[PDB]
């Protein structure tokens, strides 16, 4: 094949073609004059195996993916700058144009709106990357410089770590995003197609459909906000408007939310000295709250007590009544504790 | 039993004055393991026990059912 074919080999070759009356020979007038051309052919070979690289879909090139995507659709991302605020410390009433340019290191920042220094607006004004990149996400507390001195300003720090700061999609990454829409379509039944759509709201981060919930063809859409804390009323609307825009033919789509349980609670118990009952009272409603977080199931009594008993400032404590009762709170699906009563009596 | 063992032991060690009966109770929650306990009681009672002078705790029986 092409890594047999070179030039001493066509040489050969060529020279058994040619039967000719002069005897052939090394340093010959006609064997230099085919050795050039299959030097030539030699070159074109090699040309002709890259020709099956290049035209290979695999380990492509920019300009051979970005043909290849536009033909498919997928067309590559080029990355997002990053976005920030920092905070303009200096003279007060110095004021800063919009467009001027600060600089961290090496790197490169631009202000957006226009900020003044002791202005009742604040001194905090968003900046964003001149550049995409992750080099352009600045942690916080980053001592920002002016690339052009302005009078009125001495320094300048972000109080917010800068974020939105995207590096180019490679061409490998797009590659396995393109192969995995291909082996996956959007179905009407498949939970993960139709909660794909719901994840694509911000405010909401798991998803839930039950089906058969109404009679036949019936889908119940379930979502948790943040930490299964219940999103907003226009939030709960719009994505019910986006999943009906990709919702299947004939469905009926209902969305629910988080319902909070309130809790009351009341108990007997012995202060320790230097403590009183404010200081236990928020120490245990913060640890109750964690409790609540990270309770899957029932309400536990035993496990609310001992959140009491090692809340400090807790010596004695007796006749610890929850809702009414001391036996273990079931909670319902969907469904999360929230304090509301603390009866706490030494 | 073991874990409860060690860990009122450790209380034991770290006690003074009188054992209480509410932090046996949450020693024994906070033990790993433990998911809902009840009608707990020291020497038959939940009423706190004065420790005097040269006498400690000593555990001589444990109970514990599902």
């Amino acid at each position: 094949m092409y890594s047999d074919q070179t030039y001493e080999v066509i040489k050969n070759r060529t020279l058994e073609n040619i039967n000719l009356d002069i005897y052939k020979g090394e340093g010959s007038f006609l064997n230099n004059m085919v050795s050039g051309n299959n030097l030539e052919l030699s070159k074109i070979y090699l040309e002709l195996s890259k020709m099956h690289k290049m035209a290979f879909i695999q380990d492509t090139y920019n300009q051979f993916l970005d043909k290849r995507v536009n033909e498919f659709g997928v067309y590559r991302k080029l990355g997002t700058e990053s976005n920030g605020e920092v905070e303009f410390i200096g003279e007060k009433g110095t004021v800063i144009n919009n467009g001027t340019i600060i600089s961290y290191r090496d790197l490169l920042f631009v202000v957006i709106k226009d900020v003044t220094i002791g202005s009742e607006e604040g001194d905090n004004s968003p900046v964003q990357a001149l550049e995409v990149g992750k080099k352009y996400n600045l942690p916080t507390n980053c001592e920002f410089k002016l690339v052009d001195n302005i009078s009125g300003v001495t320094k300048i720090t972000n109080t917010r770590s800068f974020e939105g700061g995207t590096d180019i999609e490679t061409d490998e990454e797009l590659k396995e995003r393109f192969y995995k829409i291909q082996r996956n379509q959007a179905t009407s039944g498949n939970k993960a197609h139709y909660e794909e759509w719901a994840l694509e709201v911000d405010g909401v981060y798991n998803v839930k459909v039950y089906p058969r919930w109404d009679g036949p063809g019936t889908v119940k859409v379930l979502i948790f906000g943040k930490n299964n804390q219940a999103v907003d009323t226009e939030t709960i609307e719009r994505c019910q408007q986006h999943i009906d825009e990709e919702k299947p033919i004939g469905p009926t789509i209902t969305v629910v939310t988080p319902l909070p349980i309130e809790i009351s609670i009341s108990a007997v118990m012995k202060l320790e000295d230097g403590y009183t009952l404010d200081n236990v009272k928020e120490s245990f409603l913060e640890s109750i709250n964690t409790y609540f977080r990270d309770i899957r199931g029932e309400i536990i009594y035993t496990k609310v007590m001992g959140i009491l008993i090692n809340t400090t400032g807790v010596h004695d404590l007796s006749n610890l009544l929850i809702n009414g009762s001391t036996d273990n709170i079931t909670i319902n699906e969907d469904k999360i504790p929230s304090v509301t009563t603390v009866n706490f009596s030494e």
